[PDB]
């Protein structure tokens, strides 16, 4: 799994959130 | 970097948070 901006990618799915640098992250797997 | 719960590793600090599952997250690198 791993936070990504602005979105998850490649067939991964988002499962939640990560807050990091002021910015809010997909967590996505 | 990962997410952990309940709390960052050896050597590790904490930069943000992550939501999953429905409990907070360390954001650790």
């Amino acid at each position: 799994c791993y936070c990504r901006i602005p979105a998850c990618i490649a067939g991964e799915r988002r499962y939640x959130t990560c807050i990091y640098q002021g910015r809010l992250w997909a967590f996505c797997c």
